[PDB]
Parts: structure tokens; C-alpha cells; sequence
């Protein structure tokens, strides 16, 4: 049973400790243990992100999404996620409520199933464990 | 190794499905599996909550906190949690970003290690699994 | 048939003309005439107020509530009242719209059946007469 | 002893259960019982409303006012009511704090003796009973 | 099949090119072609406007409305239109989003079927063509 | 040479010292001395006010306007005055900046030639003396 | 004579009744009848949208634009449209004033010739009929 | 009987038609006719302005004040004028409500007897004529 | 002659240098020197704080109050202090204007005699010295 | 050991009871008792105030500052005080939180060591006693 | 020694006088004179811009950035620039503070070394001259 | 050919590295090289600054202005600069967008030719080089 993990702009740069390739490996391993398949994806392109969301909508597949900056700015992304019928878990590696004020609003949260912030890369793994149950 | 799970006002009423006593049992079981001890606590009294936080500060013990309504309103609670040296995970059973606008601000988040909302009672279990690692 | 009349912080001090004990007597008499029983209660403690609301929820009993200052400040109180299935009448002795600006917002009103302000202690009696019909 | 009951724009349409003519009858009956005379009036015209308020000012007669939409919008109406020396009870059939945000501000409340919202057509009768005492 | 075209304050003054009488003629002709009857009406009086809306509510007839200034200011007008069961098309000759900031909010839009701004007098004709289909 | 003096809602009530009839006489006398004719007018009706403004537009006659409450609320009135080609002097008997905050904004001022507030009934006479020169 | 119809992010998904391909056909047919050619285009890519706008600027060709989410968010898109010398009609299938508050602001409207919202796919056809005349 | 006319920063530059020296002459002449003495003064220095206000306070002499930019910015100036026991007329040559938004707030107005804006240099003469009566 | 020193939530934790017990001793000593008696008190309970304020009201005794977080949040506390007839000095150990923005508003200040912030524990002693004179 | 006491605009006018000269004497006496020298200074000139602050910066001398109106308005003054290495005590004779809303913000507080408001002229003496210890 | 000059959306259109190709030539020449190499780049694609920023981060190369509309809207772009270790000069050809209000906020400025606006294409050359020294 | 360089409050204190006298020398040298004369000036006095601006207006000479704190606060200064016919370059040594929020608004920018912030003392030299071309 399949889960999509979609990362947005600047998440390629993870480890400006952990690199993005490692994150894929961690997630892929954790997903194996839980009896899931993780499809992990990254793009700085909104249009590319939207296409992945569209497909997940069509497939009725759940999504773990970390949209980077677009979280606070993209109504379009929000609208594609609003179409998903399966669960959507919004994920942030950092605690967004501990930095600038503008980071404390999210267009995705209201239409998300739930949200995890500030638990680093393990937020992704916790999100997997939710969708497993 | 010990973890405090502190629930605030109105969380006694859980199951206006799951009752609070069951939640304690779920958490206590999940904590056992992870090789932790969970001390779970509930109070409609802010002063009582603050005392539990004080003690966790003194003990250097981590806290999973779901402060109910006081999340959006209590600076005092925020200040007691700010004193905790161990991790603090803020937890909400509901997605607060999907209801009233006033629910989308939290005095605790900025001083928390991280935050989980909208994953129901499993948010508590995911928070345990974080502190385990 | 029973009605709960719950007063919050500072309402013990009524008559810094009429004292709170007199208010209880007025209400108890007026309730008798209407063929009701009034249970009147006062506390400066939010937790104590919440317990009385919880019980009224459980009992399916209606509530006339004057929460004093907590009206403008307590999300927790709002959430306990939101659980009441019977009518909730919000009451204020003073006209709150005639004093400071901060007094002109109420967390309770939106989840209340209705609201009476500025008719003094008779607001309580008018509220009784509503619930009678 | 006389009481004016003034309804504003759209209150002719009551019962898009109860019709406005019935409301007049209810009020007229309830006023009889209390040993008052009710003069009930309705207009979609602000100028017409203002004239009725002017007269009540001049007569020193009290007013129960439900100004419909003009409550949230008319400074002029507010200024005519500010001139009334007798009591002014502001009335709303609906709970205005339960609908749109713009409905939660009133130019009349601060200059009113008091306010009743969300108790339906009985709000008018409760207001009568106040002015009786 | 009948359509009401209601213009509010200051629309008598059209052509401080086209006069209001001409507008009636254009609309009446265009409506003929579409196999409708247009009843066109203008008033600087809110109460008069409300009466026309009431009637359209009662008749279950659709309305094309250009309320002039009252668009940004009248809650009462909004409430009468909210009662209409047939379509309501909000029309503005000018682009309101190109002038003052206060012109960019409308109490009618949220309760309207749809809105046309900045297409001049042809906005009325386009609105007719909608209701035809 | 002619000047229109237009008063809005509640200005009939002047002298809840000076009555409105006296004001007309003062203005008419002062206008005589200056070699003008004053046409003074009062209405609680916005539509009636707008008609007087329309006519002054058409006549190219100047206007001294005290719109009462409608100053802070009417976009429609603003739009009729915006059409006047001759001078428009906005007048207020009271100092509006000394009372409520909502009184300190005016839709008319930006489109007026100028404004006089807080000089009582003499504001009208000063406005006449301007238009004389 | 040519008209560009440009749709933005998520409009490929139309018919999560009508599909986007059908919309192209409707528009192409309606344009034929009016003696126009419609060039219809869709992209989730802002840069791709901007290129189409640039070209329309250069060609001096008019544009009917439905930018989806980017309407409320893109200053860049606004700036490309500001360069168009021919008419620009802003189109929205839904009534944006009936959903979230953030949907009620548009960077495009002020620089657009005019705007149509809430008339579904026929908004595009009405926009064509404008540009025909 | 004496009147102080105090101009603030940038009013030396009048006539970047009329020069400031001419303004003094106009005022001095008009004051003569009214049987007053005008003391006219100008300074770009706030401290210098405050000293003139202090003196007028002490003397119990009235003041016509045009504080230029300091109107919208100086609490200190406001506080010196608040001490004046005689009338204070606030004057602006331009209509401040017709330019930038920041120009539409004044710290002086609330503590002024009254205000004249947009009647050019004659505003000063009208203000004299007030204080004469 | 007696002075009440009331500390609110989290002030038990002073010295997460100086402990609260030491603070009591400092104050008690300083009060002795000034020929006063200091009654010092601390509670994390709002209701408990309110009771101490009530008593001081009744006794007509002055109060030095440091309400911790409740300063920025409690209308109820504000209302109890508003009843005190003797002086009320509001005290804060830290400079509240140097931390978060939310700390820079206080419900108590407007109804306090005066306020001391940022002078550490000596703020209490300075407040004593005021009430001595 | 030296302390600077700097008063700003309008503080010359103290005693529109106590005069400024008396205040200097009180402070000079109290400073003597504490084994300090007080240099007290007053100016309506910001530039003059800034020079005194500059000098105190250079001297590394502490400052007790009551800037009058400039407190709420001067960023420049704030920047000179930010340079002081010794303590800065901000002083206000009145309770600023009890008057207008604009008086409740201060550019100085965040960069001050601490603040005293509403304790009249004794605020200066209390501030001296701080710097003594 | 290398400098990156990155232009965002709509800057291809420069010269709707100077064309973008000319700008490249000007910059390339000016950079030669200063003993630098300029790499100039333009894209309407955010993802493409981000890639260029990433590379400059990795290379530790400085950047002169004119992000067009994305300046006021992109948090993602801000986050990529925040990673640059070398200087970042933000450039705008126009004075953004002289047009719409929304243009007067920039997500880039706070994380930029510095900013140049309103000096036209020479802003780029001035920025080069900075990085030279 | 002459350029005025005007610095405001607190810029005398430069080098609480570089002193103001050095800055004058740098500018004077750089201006020589460019075939200009620099007249550099500094004052903590607004009135003194305004006089220098007036003169530059009269002379039709350009100005490089760094008004310190007055940038964010002085409407008067803004109005004197608005009169300058030659270019006005606004200069800030620091990046104002990287410190407090209040520093991110400027009354001068909208009426300036352009703005340079965060490039230290070289901002002045870059501004010279602009005016040279
Ligand atoms: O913490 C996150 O995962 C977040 O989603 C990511 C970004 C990225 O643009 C920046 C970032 C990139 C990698 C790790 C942490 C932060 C930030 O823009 C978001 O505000 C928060
Ligand atoms: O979702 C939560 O866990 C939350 O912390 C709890 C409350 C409680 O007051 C209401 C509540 C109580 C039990 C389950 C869900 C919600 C709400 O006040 C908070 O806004 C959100
Ligand atoms: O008028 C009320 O009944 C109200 O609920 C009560 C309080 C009390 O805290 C103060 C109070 C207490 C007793 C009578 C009137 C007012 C105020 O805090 C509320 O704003 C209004
Ligand atoms: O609830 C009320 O009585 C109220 O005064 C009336 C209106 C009317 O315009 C609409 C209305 C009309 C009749 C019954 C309920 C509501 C609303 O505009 C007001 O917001 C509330
Ligand atoms: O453009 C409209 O049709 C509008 O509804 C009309 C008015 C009128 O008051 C002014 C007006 C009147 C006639 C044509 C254009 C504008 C304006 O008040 C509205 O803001 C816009
Ligand atoms: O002072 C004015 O002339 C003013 O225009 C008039 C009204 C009137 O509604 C109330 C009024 C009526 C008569 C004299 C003073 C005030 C107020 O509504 C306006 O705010 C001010
Ligand atoms: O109603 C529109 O056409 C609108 O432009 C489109 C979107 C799309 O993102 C969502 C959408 C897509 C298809 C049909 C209706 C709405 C929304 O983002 C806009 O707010 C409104
Ligand atoms: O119109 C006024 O008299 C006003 O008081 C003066 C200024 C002066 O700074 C600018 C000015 C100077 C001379 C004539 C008109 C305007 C402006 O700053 C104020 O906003 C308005
Ligand atoms: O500085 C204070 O004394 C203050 O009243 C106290 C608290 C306490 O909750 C935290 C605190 C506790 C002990 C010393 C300093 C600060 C803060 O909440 C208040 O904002 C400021
Ligand atoms: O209370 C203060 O000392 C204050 O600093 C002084 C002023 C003075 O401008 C007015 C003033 C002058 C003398 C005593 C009290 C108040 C006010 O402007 C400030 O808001 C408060
Ligand atoms: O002035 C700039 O260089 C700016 O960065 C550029 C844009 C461009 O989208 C529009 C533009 C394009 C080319 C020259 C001037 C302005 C605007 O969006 C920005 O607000 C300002
Ligand atoms: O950075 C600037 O040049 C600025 O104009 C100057 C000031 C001065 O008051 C403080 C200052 C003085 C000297 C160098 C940097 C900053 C600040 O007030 C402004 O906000 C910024």
C-alpha cells in the first residue's frame, strides 16, 4: 500500500547533518518495516509539485507534504491538496512558530488531515506511522 | 526513562469514541513497548497544570502537553513550559487550523520543541516515539 | 424542571445595591413562580465553573451563565458550553458595549442560544422566563 | 403607560413560522397583561424610523428597537436614539454573534440601556417586562 | 419569462455617453431577442429598492442588481437579496477594483450567484444572456 | 448668486440653544449681507438629499453640506457630491475629532473643496463668506 | 480576429460536470459564431503563463484570463498583464466572494478591463461576447 | 484684543501665488477690520513653536495654528495646545483628506476648538472672524 | 500600617540568583525600616489571587501586584483591582517592553496608580517607599 | 558619583502643585542624601536633548529620562539612548496607560533598563534610589 | 573574481529605452573595468532562479538580485538567498515606494546585505562597484 | 557642479570604525574624482535640516540625504524634500529591513528618486556616482 512523500522548494538542500538522499533512504526503510511503499519526490517547481498532487488525487493515494516556502504563499497548491480524498499530512522539519511571524500561517493546514512541525526528519517517519494505522 | 503527558481543561471529557481513561491505557501500553514510563495527568485547573510543569522542569523530564483552550490564551502556562530543559511536544487531537481563526494561534508553539495537530489520540503515541529517539 | 445559574469571577462581590445572596433569593423566588427549580452557583475558579458546566452537559440541563471577565478571555469555558445540548443564555448585568472596547467581544455568544446585557439583575429573571417557554 | 416597539428594514418579512402581524398581536397582548400600551411600527425607511425615534424622544417614551441591518451601519439612527431620555432596549431575533463577523458590531448597543439577542420573538416580550419594572 | 433589473442611487445620472432611459431601451431590446421580459427600475431610495427585491423574492423572479454606493455599505439590502431563491447577478458599470480601496468590498457578492464589473452597460446584457441559459 | 445649504439626518432637531428655523434665518440674513441667496434645506432622507445634490450639480451651484451621520457611512452621497462642479464645503457643528473614533473618518472630505468642524452654527456663515470670495 | 483564453494552475482538472477539453470546444464554437478565433491555453506553470501574456502584449491581442490561485498571490502575473494594451477580462468559474476571505482579493482586477465571477464556464463565453463588441 | 497665528515647518515657503509675508499682511489687515491685533509667527522649530504656545497659554490668548507636518506627528505640540484655555483653531491651507492617507489623522483636532481645511489662506481669515464673535 | 504584596503564577520559581523566600525577607525588612508591615503572598491560582484582592478592597489596604502572565490576559483580575480604593502599584521584575510584543500590553496598568518594570526585585522595595509617602 | 536627569518638551511647565525648579531641588536634595550628584536638565528641543544623551554616553554616566511627548514619537531619541552603556531609567509623572491609546506605546522602553510611570515626581526619586544600588 | 546578476520574472521585457541584452552588455563592460566577471541571467521561472542561487551558495559567489514581483511574494526565494554566504545586493530599477503599497514590502531585504531601488539600470552597476570593494 | 550631502540626528556619532569627519573627507575626495563639489552637512536639528533642504530646492541642487531616525517619523522633512526639483537619493548606512519593524517604513522613499540601504558609508559614494551620470 502506497504513500507519497512530496517535498517542495529548497528541500534538495537538506544538510546545507542529513542529506535529502539519506532522507529518502530513511523513509523507504521505515516504510518497508511498516509494510508500505514510499514514493519520495522533490521539486523546486510548483507546477511539478501540483502534477504529483493531481496524480495522488486520481490514484486516491495519501500524501505527506513538506512544501517549504510555498506553504505560506501558494493558494494553488492548497487547491490541489483540497482535491485529495486520502489523508494529507503536512510536515515541517523546523518549528515554524519559533522563527519569523510570516512562517506561522499556512494555507495547507486547514485542508490537511493534520500537521507535524519541529521534530526534524523524524516528522516524516511519524507521519508514515499514522497512515499505517 | 520517564515522560510526562499533561492534558488541560476539557480533556477529561474525551468521548463526549475514546474515553480519557482509555487514552491513559493506550499511552501507558505504548510507552511500555518503547521502554519508557508514561505519567499521564489531567486538570481543568491552570495552577495544577503549572505545578506539574514546574516539577518536570525540576526533574528535567520531558513533557507532551495538550493544554486545550489555554493554548491560545495562557501566557503563564507558556512561561512555565519555557523553563523546561527537556523536550516539550505540543499536541492537539483536532486540526486547530480547520476550525475558528482564534484557534490558529498558540502561545506554546514558539517555545515548544515541536507540534502535532489533527492526528487524534495517536498524536500522543507519535510524540512518545519521538522522545524515545 | 431544573435550570442552572452559574456566575463567574467577581460576582460574589455584587453590591460592591443588591448582594449575591439576594440575587440567589430573587432567582429562587422567580423560578418557583415559573414552576422551575433554580440551582444558583458562584466561583472565581474557572475549573470549578467548568465542572458545573460539565455536569449540566451530562444532565442535559439548561444554563444561564454570567462568566464575568472570563467571557472575553476563556476559550476553555467556551468549549465546555459548546458541549451543552440544552439552551445556554449568556447574561451580563452591565452593558458591556458601553465601557472598554475589549469588553465588546465574547467567546461565549457565538455558541450561546442568546444573550442579555445591561438589564441588571433582572436579566437573570428574563432568562428564566425564556427557558420556561 | 406607553412603550414604542420599532422594527427596521426587512422585519416586515418575518415568517419568510411567525408573521409580523402576529408579532404585533403577541406584543399588544403581552403589553395589555403588563398594564402597558404597545405602539408597534415597522419601516424599511431610515428617515421614517428616525421620525418615530424623534417623537419618542419628545414624548419621553421608551423604545424597544430592532433596526435590522441598520444596526451595524447607521450612525444617524444611533444619534437619534442617543437623544432618547427613557430606556432603549436593543433587540435581535437571531443570535448575531453566530453568523458573519460584521454582524457582531452594533452602533446602537453603546448608547442603549441594554440588549437582547437570539431569543427570537420572545426578546420583544422580555424587553416589555423589563420596562414594566 | 421575467427578469428584474434594479439600479440603485445615482444611476439615474448615467451619462453625467449613455443615459438611463437608453439603458432601459437597450436592455428591453436585448431581453426581447432572448425571449425574456425585462422589468428595469431605478431608485435613490433604499426602502424602494428593498420593496422591489421583496417582490422578486415572492415572485421567485431573478434579479440583476447594480446598487451603486449601497453595495459597499448596506447590510439591509444584502439581507433582502439573501432571501431571493432565483439567481442574483451583481453588476457594476465601472471596475471597482481600479478606484478607491473602500470600493473593493461588497456585502452583496457573497450572497450573489455571480458578479460582473468593468464591462460598462454591456454587463447588464451579459447578465441577461446568463439567465437566458 | 445662489448657494445651497443642505443638512442631513437629525439636523431638524438642532436645539435638542439654536433651532433649525433660526439657523435658516441666520444664514439667509448673512447671505443677504454678502449679496448671495441661500437656499437652505433639511432631510432625514438620503434619497431626498441626493436629489438636492443632483440639482446643484445640474445647476452648477455651490453647496455647503452637513450630512450628519451619513458623512461617515454613505458612499452614495459621496458619489453625488463628486459630480458637483462648483465648490462643496463640508460642515460639522461639533468637533468630530473630539468624540468617538468612528466620527473621525469622512467619505465626503476627500472630494470636498474644504471642511469646517467645531465652530458651531457659525461654520455655515464662514462657509458662505468663502464662496462669496 | 483573435482572442487568447489563458487558464492557470488546477484548471486542467475541471470536472474534478465539464472537462477542460470540452471547455476549449465550447469556447472555440462560441468564438466561431461571433466571428473570432479563440486560442485557449492551460498551464500550472507561472512562467509558461507569463510567456503567453508577453506574446499577447506583443501581438496587441486581447486576453480572457483565469489564473486560478495565482490571482490572489502573483504580483509577477499582474505585471505582465499590466503591459497588455488590448482588453483583459478576468474570469472565475466560482464566486470567490462566497468562500474563504483570502479569495476576495485579486492582484489582477485593478489592472483588468473588467471581471466576471460565479457564472461558471459561461463566464468565458460572456467575456468573448464583450470583446466581440 | 489679541490673537496669535502660529505657522509651523515649511510655511515660510508659501508661494513655493501668495508669499508668507503677504499672508501676514492679509491677516494683519483683516484683524484690524475686526478690531483685533494679529500676532503672526512662523518657525520650522518645534521648540520655538512650543514656546509661543506656552506664552499664549500663560496670556490666556487664543491661537490659530497651522503646524504643517507636525500636525500628524507631534504629541508634544498637542500637549502644549491642550494647556491653552482660550480657543484654538486648527488650520490647513490644503485639503488633507484629498492627499495621502497619513495626512488624514491629526493629534491636534481632538483638543482643538475646531478645524478648517482646504479653503487656502482664507482659512486664517475665517478663523479670525470666529474669534471675533 | 499595612501593605499587601501579591505575586501571581510562576513567581514561586524566582531564582529558576534570588529565591521567593528571600524576596519575602527583603520586603519584610524594607517594610520594617519604613514603619510598615508587609504581607507577602504568592499563588499560581487566579481565584486565590482574586480573594486576596477582594480582601484588600474590603480592608482598604494598598497592594503591590506582580501578576506574572495574567497581567496580559486576565480581565477578571483587572476588575478586582479596579475595586481597590487604596493605591495599586503594578510591578514587573523584567522589562516587558524588551521581550515579545504580546508582553507590552497590560490590563492592569490603566486601573493602576502606577507601574514599575525592569528594576528587578528592587521594584518591590521602590513601590514600598512610594506607599510610605 | 553622577546621575543625569533629563526632561523633555513641556516639562518646564510642571505646576501648570509642584514647579520644575522645585523638582530640581527635590532631586538635588535626595541625590545628596544618597551620596550622588544630580545634574538635572530640561529642553523642548530634541537636538538639545540628544546632545545631553550623547555626552552621557561618552561619560558612561547613567540617565533618568522623561522625554514627554517624544517618548511615543522619536526614533532618533531612542537611538541616542540605545548608545548609553550605563543604566537608563524611563520616567513618566502620569500613568500613560490611563489616558489616550497612543500614549501606551514607547520607543524608549525596549532599550531602557526599566520604567516608572504614575508615581508623580517621586518616580524621579525612586529612580535615583535604584541607581544608588 | 565572479559576480552573479540574477533577474526574475518580466525583466526579459526591459524596454517594454534599454533592452535586457543591452543591460547584459553594460554590466559585462562595467564588470570588466572593475576586474570582475559578470554572469548575468534571467528567468520567469522561480525554480530556475532558485537553482542559480543554490549554485552561488555552493560556489560562495556573490549575487546581485532583481527578483521582480517575486520579491514581495516568494518565501522560497528568500530561503535560498538566506543560504548565500557571500554578499547579496537586492536591486530594483523602479522606486517601489512610489507605486502601490504592496510593493513596499520585501521578503529579501531583511536577509540581503543591502538594497538599491529607483536608480534604474545603473543600480546594477553601483552594486557591482560595491562588491569590487 | 554641486551635490549636497545632508545627515540627520545621531550621524555625528558615526564610529560610536569610521568617524563623521572621515566620511566628509571620503565624500569630498570621491566627489573631486567625479568632477563634483560635495557640500556635506550634519545636524541633530530638524529645523536646521529643513533649512538646508530649502536652500537646495531654491538652488535646484541635488541632495543625498540620510535623515537618521527622522526618516520613519518626519512628515515635515518629507514635505521639504518633495519641493526639491533635482534628484534626491535617500541613504542608510545600515540595512533597515534587518532590524525592528518600525524601521521598515520611510516617509522619504516615495518622494525620493531612489534609495540605498545597507552598503555602509559607500552608499554615499555610490549615490555620488549616480548623480555624476
Ligand atoms: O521546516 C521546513 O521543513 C520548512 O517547510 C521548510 C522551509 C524551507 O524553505 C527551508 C528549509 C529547508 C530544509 C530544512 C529546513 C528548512 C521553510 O521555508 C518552511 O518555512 C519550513
Ligand atoms: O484538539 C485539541 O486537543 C485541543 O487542544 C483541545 C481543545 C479542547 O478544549 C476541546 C477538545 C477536547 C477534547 C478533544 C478535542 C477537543 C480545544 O480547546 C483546542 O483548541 C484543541
Ligand atoms: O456585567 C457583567 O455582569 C459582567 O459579566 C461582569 C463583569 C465582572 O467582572 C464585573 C462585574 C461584577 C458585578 C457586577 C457587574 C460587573 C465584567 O467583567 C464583565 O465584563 C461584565
Ligand atoms: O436578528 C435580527 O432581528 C436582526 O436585527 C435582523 C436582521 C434582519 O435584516 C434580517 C432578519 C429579519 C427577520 C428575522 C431575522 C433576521 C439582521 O440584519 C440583523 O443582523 C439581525
Ligand atoms: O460602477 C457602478 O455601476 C457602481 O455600482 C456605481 C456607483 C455609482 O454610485 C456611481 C456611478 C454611477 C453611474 C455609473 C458609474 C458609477 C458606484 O458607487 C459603485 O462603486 C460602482
Ligand atoms: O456635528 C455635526 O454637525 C454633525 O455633522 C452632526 C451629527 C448629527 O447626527 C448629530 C448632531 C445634530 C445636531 C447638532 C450636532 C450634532 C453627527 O452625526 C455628525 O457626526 C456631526
Ligand atoms: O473559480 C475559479 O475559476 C478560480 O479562478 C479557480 C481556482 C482554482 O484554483 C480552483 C478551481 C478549479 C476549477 C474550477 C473552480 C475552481 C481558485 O483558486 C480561484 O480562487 C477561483
Ligand atoms: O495644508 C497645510 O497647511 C498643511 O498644514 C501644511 C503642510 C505643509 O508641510 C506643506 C504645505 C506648505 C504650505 C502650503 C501647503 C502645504 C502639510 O504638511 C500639512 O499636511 C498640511
Ligand atoms: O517580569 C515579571 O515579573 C513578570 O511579571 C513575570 C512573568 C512571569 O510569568 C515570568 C517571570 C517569573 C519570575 C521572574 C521574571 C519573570 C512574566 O509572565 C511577565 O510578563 C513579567
Ligand atoms: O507623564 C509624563 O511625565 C509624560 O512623560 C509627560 C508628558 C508631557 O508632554 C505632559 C506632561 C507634562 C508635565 C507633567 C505631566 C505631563 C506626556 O506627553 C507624556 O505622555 C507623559
Ligand atoms: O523595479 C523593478 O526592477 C522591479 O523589481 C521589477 C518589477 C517587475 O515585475 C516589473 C518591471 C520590469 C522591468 C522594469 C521595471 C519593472 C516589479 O514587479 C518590482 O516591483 C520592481
Ligand atoms: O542606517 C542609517 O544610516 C540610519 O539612517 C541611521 C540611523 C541612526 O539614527 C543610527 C545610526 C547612526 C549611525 C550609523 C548607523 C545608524 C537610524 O535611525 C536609521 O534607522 C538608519
Amino acid at each position: 500500500l502506497i504513500v507519497n512523500v512530496i517535498n517542495g522548494p529548497n528541500l534538495g538542500r537538506l544538510g546545507r547533518g542529513t542529506t535529502h538522499d539519506e532522507l529518502v533512504a530513511l523513509i523507504e526503510r521505515e516504510a518497508a518495516e511498516l509494510g508500505l511503499k514510499a514514493v519520495v519526490r522533490q521539486s523546486d517547481s510548483e507546477a511539478q509539485l501540483l502534477d504529483w498532487i493531481h496524480q495522488a488525487a486520481d490514484a486516491a493515494e495519501p500524501v505527506i507534504l513538506n512544501a517549504g516556502g510555498l506553504t505560506h504563499t501558494s493558494v494553488a497548491l492548497r487547491d490541489a491538496c483540497a482535491e485529495l480524498s486520502a489523508p494529507l499530512i503536512e510536515v515541517h522539519i523546523s518549528n515554524v512558530h519559533a522563527r519569523e511571524e510570516f512562517r506561522r500561517h499556512s494555507y495547507l493546514s486547514p485542508i490537511a488531515t493534520g500537521v507535524i512541525v519541529g521534530l526534524g526528519i523524524q516528522g516524516y517517519l511519524l507521519a508514515l506511522r499514522y497512515l499505517a494505522e
